[PDB]
């Protein structure tokens, strides 16, 4: 496959897109180091993945004949997320590339407290982010090898929609901001060919989205959030999580080679709906 | 392969991209209906692709066990190019891929004439490719199966780099607006199942750029233009044509379902290097 010899760190792996990438990552020949917090957070107004999720990750991606090294691991957790990283390399001799995916929806009209949420989802999907990339550089500067990071951002944050409650300005934001990152790190990590990309799904079915109440009662509150999921593609009003698994896929393998500083927009056209 | 049972319409695919494109496509399974003008231009400071060198692009498609339909055609004569669409469609069944690739480089420190390269530049790259566009919608539309439209913009060109003559900034503008093509298609033709969709690539070793001292001779004698090629990734000073055909085949292909409205850019991070 197109990933051969290569191994990926993937966190938010217990389910969704996550575990996608996980498991068409291994289709293709890599090997896995996956984390998932394992718990719910009181402000999240649905269930979390579980460790029981991240244990059917693995089985996955061993029945495809690689390799899954999991771990219970939170993102904000920056010393933890190193040990799991260095875990990896022990058991696999490198990791080449990274895939920072775990995230929250914090949209909710019984939020309790804005800057609570705020700073929560700040630290999940900004500082998270930043945490994934920063225990990885060091190695892939080390083994000479060059690399890939992956960052997920979201269509729906780069389309401007906010109900101003804290929660749902966190998640615009981090989304925003990631971009920055992507783009500001494919620079300066180029001579080392470490290649840097993101992808901006639109809605995808998961049940961040898939069972999560409160968000589309957020939506069904403002006027001018009525049509914020809209997407062109008739067949698409939301996208799989493969979907997304096969943009990655494209970005990280020889077919992408060339990419870095995009976002590719896995979006059926949301971005431009009209 | 992912292209099984497709059919391509490709201008300019004497050479270069577009030939490279054809091959490509038909390795995947498709069958080719290519154009080229197969003649020069006495404004273009280099020579364009021959009949030659397009029956060669159909040799190599054969022997993938594919077949080409291969026609002289110029994209600046919308009939002529309507006819080929349409012995297409007939040799094989059906056309549900278009790639408008046909261009030129019109930089030149000899250049006659500014409004004359202007016009020239406009009428191939901006309404060539809106004719090869037009020529394919309506089929498309009739046969009701969806399809995918593709036009070759050009990263240097969004990077707002002009000598203010008239061959530079047609290619300026003209790559530059069929971005607008795409987007406004995506949206007008999402219903219709027709997904659209570009790529910008940065440099690429085609004899444009390989066989053409007028260009470098260009950014030799301005300032502002001194690293308007420069790229970010070391091993990538230039790109190949596969690369190119590569994001097109991502796109086009189930692998790309989801995608309408991007513009991706093939650039070895040119469009963050600073
Ligand atoms: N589902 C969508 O519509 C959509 C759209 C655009 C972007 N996204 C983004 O895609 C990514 C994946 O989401 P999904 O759709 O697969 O939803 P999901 O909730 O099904 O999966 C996300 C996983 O991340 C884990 N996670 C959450 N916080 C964590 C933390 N602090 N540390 C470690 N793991 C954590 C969760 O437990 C869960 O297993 C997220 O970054 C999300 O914001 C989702
Ligand atoms: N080479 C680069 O660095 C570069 C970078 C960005 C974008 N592009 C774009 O990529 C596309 C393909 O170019 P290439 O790099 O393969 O160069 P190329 O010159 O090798 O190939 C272009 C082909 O288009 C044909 N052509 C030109 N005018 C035509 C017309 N009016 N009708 C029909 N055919 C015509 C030529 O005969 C030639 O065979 C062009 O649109 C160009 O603007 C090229």
């Amino acid at each position: 496959g197109s990933l051969d010899g290569r191994v990926v760190f993937i966190t938010g792996a217990a389910r969704g897109q996550g575990r996608s990438h996980a498991v068409m990552c291994a289709e293709q020949g890599a090997n896995i180091v996956g984390v998932d917090i394992c718990e719910d957070i009181d402000i999240v107004p649905y269930k979390l993945g579980t460790y029981e999720e991240l244990e059917e990750t693995a089985r996955l991606v061993e029945k495809t004949g690689q390799e899954m090294l999991f771990r219970k691991a939170d993102v904000r957790d920056k010393a933890v997320l190193q040990e799991v990283f260095d875990a990896g390399v022990e058991q696999f001799g490198h990791i080449d590339t990274v895939i920072a995916n775990a995230g929250v929806v914090l949209t909710n009209p019984d939020e309790r407290d804005a800057s609570e949420a705020l700073r929560l989802g700040l630290d999940i999907m900004l500082i998270g982010v930043w945490n994934t990339f920063q225990v990885a550089i060091p190695h892939m500067k080390e083994r000479g090898q060059g690399g890939n990071l992956i960052a997920t951002s979201s269509m729906i944050a780069l389309l401007d929609l906010t109900d101003g409650r804290g929660g749902t300005d966190a998640y615009l934001t981090s989304k925003l901001a990631i971009t920055g990152l992507v783009r500001s790190y494919a620079l300066m990590l180029a001579a080392d060919r470490i290649r840097v990309n993101g992808v901006a799904p639109t809605n995808c079915s998961t049940p961040m989205i898939t069972e999560n109440p409160a968000l589309f009662k957020v939506i069904e509150e403002n006027p001018h959030l009525v049509n914020a999921m809209s997407t062109a593609l008739p067949d698409f009003p939301m996208i799989e999580p493969r979907d997304v698994s096969n943009a990655i896929l494209f970005l990280i393998s020889d077919a992408g080679r060339s990419f870095t500083g995009s976002v590719l927009k896995v979006d059926a056209g949301m971005d431009v709906k009209r």
